[PDB]
């Protein structure tokens, strides 16, 4: 038992991280087969980054303008190109540690592990959700651009996120590995801002089920509610609507606990209207929304990866 | 910016995990050089584990009673011995992935990363503190015994914890890597129980400093307090006493924020007496005590490991 924000083991990703230098800018790259992926704003200078023009900036660069450090070993760049907001640096060595991988784009509401990196050196790993407003509440300092987010499905790494920038509220914005931003953000220094967020309802319900599995039951009640009357209540407290597909996804968790999905919604309703009255759930005094139903089945059942 | 419970990159530990089978019991082992370390209760049966007698049980075993799986590769056990509560299985192959390592025993109040493992296969990584009562609030299911806790200091893995057992409150107990239990727990099936805990005061203060660095300031005040009058207040709310050495350890964080340690104690005093009045700190509605001053300097400054 127990319940933690748990990241995937990071070793397979650690073996892909490298340092990319262009000019006086150093950031992180992802080395898979003979390509290094990194944020294209590496080619910008301080005054470039105000309103930059990346096709112009890139034609003025040469392969030798890019220094790639794999540990204490240098890699010749033998080619370069831009794909959307990432750079693809072709190098003369295939990464012998290349795992089986995929480039996937995730949905707001889904979770992933982030291997925070500086100078190509992994610093720490932690779990994030893609917020409904397409930001992530990460932990990132200067030099962390190019760090990636990922999931692991048995032996295959599905890369979903590359870090580009921190917004003024202290949340983080980036791209999928094809260089397309999550949300309405651009790799320029404008006045862009997150935009209003919502709470991920289906995830909160999944986490209430994790609590019941781990013995917290005080918030249960005999009451019930209909999907419509619940979705009424979610809308007032700035929660996302719950769909029938969310109810279906919660099926396994409902069956394991014996608590019908709509009954747990009645509990959530009461928790939203009454607060928690000084009690806690899974060590939290807030309703937690960054565990998916998958995540809960994962720790409360115990699946591994090889 | 941002602040997360962040684990160390786990790759160096992942390359050490193996599966140990003896009879019908399977658990995890740690393979360093030519030795596999694992909980000695692997040699027990269901009826053995009531009041077991390990020297007797071990002399009845042979090297071939121990099946060791390193991935899909078997390792001959060529020797076995007991050291306190762990088994040392000498195998015929040195682990080529053996990192630089140390076996260290930690203090209640310190933190570490846990690589949860099943059947020798890493499942997830997360951050824990050693509670004042020598338990850890982990996340562990059947088969997770033998999973290890660790810290990384540049390139060297300091192993501090091996998982043995779950107590009835759902917290976890185990040993250091020399086989000596943390706290008053035994690898028998008795009625043993955690025993009363306290909140780790110095860690809460470190986390308030992390909040100030990340822009939460509402809990600040001009007030001050003396160490004695604060330690008075800690004792009522079941917080550990704060020592002058704790104040010294908080020095760097005090200097970076401009908030004297004893001033932050006055803030903590008010937070304990008044609650938080519906506000949050670093996304928490509770005072968090599982980040050390080191941990805070680590994310709010950005140190890596190679
Ligand atoms: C990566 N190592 C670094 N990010 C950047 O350098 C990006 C990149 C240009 C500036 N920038 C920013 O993150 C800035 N933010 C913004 O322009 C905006 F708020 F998002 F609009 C800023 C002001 C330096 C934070 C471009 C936007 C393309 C990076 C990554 N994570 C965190 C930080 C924190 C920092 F203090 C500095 C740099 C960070
Ligand atoms: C490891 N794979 C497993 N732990 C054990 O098998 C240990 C080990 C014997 C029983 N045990 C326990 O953890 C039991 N707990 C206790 O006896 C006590 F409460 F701590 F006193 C119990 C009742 C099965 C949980 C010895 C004590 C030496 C393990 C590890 N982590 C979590 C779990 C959860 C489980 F449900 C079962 C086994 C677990």
């Amino acid at each position: 038992s127990g319940f933690r924000k748990m990241a995937f083991p990071s070793g397979k990703v650690e073996g892909c991280m490298v340092q990319v230098t262009c000019g006086t800018t150093t950031l992180n790259g992802l080395w898979l087969d003979d390509v290094v992926y990194c944020p294209r704003h590496v080619i910008c200078t301080s005054e470039d980054m105000l309103n930059p023009n990346y096709e112009d900036l890139l034609i003025r660069k040469s392969n030798h303008n890019f220094l790639v450090q794999a540990g204490n070993v240098q890699l010749r760049v033998i080619g370069h190109s831009m794909q959307n907001c990432v750079l693809k640096l072709k190098v003369d060595t295939a990464n012998p540690k290349t795992p089986k991988y995929k480039f996937v784009r995730i949905q707001p509401g889904q979770t992933f592990s982030v291997l925070a990196c500086y100078n190509g050196s992994p610093s720490g790993v932690y779990q994030c959700a893609m917020r409904p407003n397409f930001t992530i509440k990460g932990s990132f300092l200067n030099g962390s651009c190019g760090s990636v987010g990922f999931n692991i499905d048995y032996d295959c790494v599905s890369f979903c996120y590359m870090h580009h920038m921190e917004l003024p509220t202290g949340v983080h914005a980036g791209t999928d590995l094809e260089g397309n931003f999550y949300g309405p953000f651009v790799d320029r220094q404008t006045a862009q801002a997150a935009g209003t967020d919502t709470t991920i309802t289906v995830n909160v319900l999944a986490w209430l089920y994790a609590a019941v599995i781990n013995g917290d039951r005080w918030f249960l009640n005999r009451f019930t509610t209909t999907l419509n009357d619940f979705n009424l209540v979610a809308m007032k407290y700035n929660y996302e609507p719950l769909t029938q597909d969310h109810v279906d996804i919660l099926g396994p968790l409902s069956a394991q606990t014996g608590i019908a999905v709509l009954d747990m919604c009645a509990s959530l309703k009461e928790l939203l209207q009454n607060g928690m009255n000084g009690r806690t759930i899974l060590g939290s005094a807030l309703l937690e929304d960054e565990f998916t139903p998958f995540d809960v089945v994962r720790q409360c059942s115990g699946v591994t990866f090889q």
